[PDB]
């Protein structure tokens, strides 16, 4: 199982490493970085809503530049939301509806998984 | 070896989990959370300057309340700097001199390991 250091939300400077995850308030939706180096959004520990698999991800960081980035152990980017901007604060939120969202200031969604299935 | 998602410094909302670490600019001083659940500050991968061992630590978080806290996988605190305050921003810095320091605003040291050995 995955440890949850952040509840639902990865704020600026937040980092999820292998074995850690965001978890929805409901408990049903989990955004994991796996020991197998995959970045995966799961419903009910059963349904893979969204993933970046096969790239040896070490961690995901919600950066102070607004970009949300997955890195391998060597610091090479393996995934990014391309959300760079100045509309601070930025947050990555794992929602009860299943959607994983990068919000800019004022609750402005600037990237999402498009997986609001609940 | 330990992945370094933060260089030397754990800012507010920063989290180090098992297998991750802060690293000094010099490369010589590393603040690790181990797979064995220990929180350890090492010089030259050889000399344990400071540690909290035996408590099954899962992660260390530099919190937005100013407190720097080590937690087990169940969210129980196993270590804290007791640095809670309003002098934002707070940062935990792993320095080239060997010292691990919680700084409040303006570079005010409010907690340290007292391990400035280099
Ligand atoms: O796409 C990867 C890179 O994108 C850049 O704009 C920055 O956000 C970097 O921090 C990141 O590593
Ligand atoms: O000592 C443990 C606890 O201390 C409190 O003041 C807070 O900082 C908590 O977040 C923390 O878990
Ligand atoms: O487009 C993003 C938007 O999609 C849905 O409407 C919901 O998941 C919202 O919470 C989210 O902000
Ligand atoms: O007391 C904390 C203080 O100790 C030493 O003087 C150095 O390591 C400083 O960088 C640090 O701020």
């Amino acid at each position: 199982s995955y440890v949850h250091p952040y509840g639902s939300t990865l704020p600026e400077n937040g980092v999820i490493g292998r074995g850690y995850a965001l978890i929805s308030d409901s408990g049903r939706v989990e955004f994991r970085v796996t020991d197998e180096g995959n970045i995966q959004l799961f419903l009910d520990d059963s349904r893979k809503l969204w993933s970046v698999d096969g790239k040896n991800a070490s961690f995901v960081k919600m950066q102070t530049d607004g970009n949300c980035v997955g890195y391998d152990p060597n610091g090479t980017a393996v995934w990014h939301t391309a959300t760079n901007g100045d509309d601070h604060p930025y947050n990555l939120v794992c929602q009860n509806d299943g959607n994983l969202v990068v919000y800019a200031k004022g609750g402005k969604a600037v990237w999402h998984t498009n997986t609001a299935v609940v």
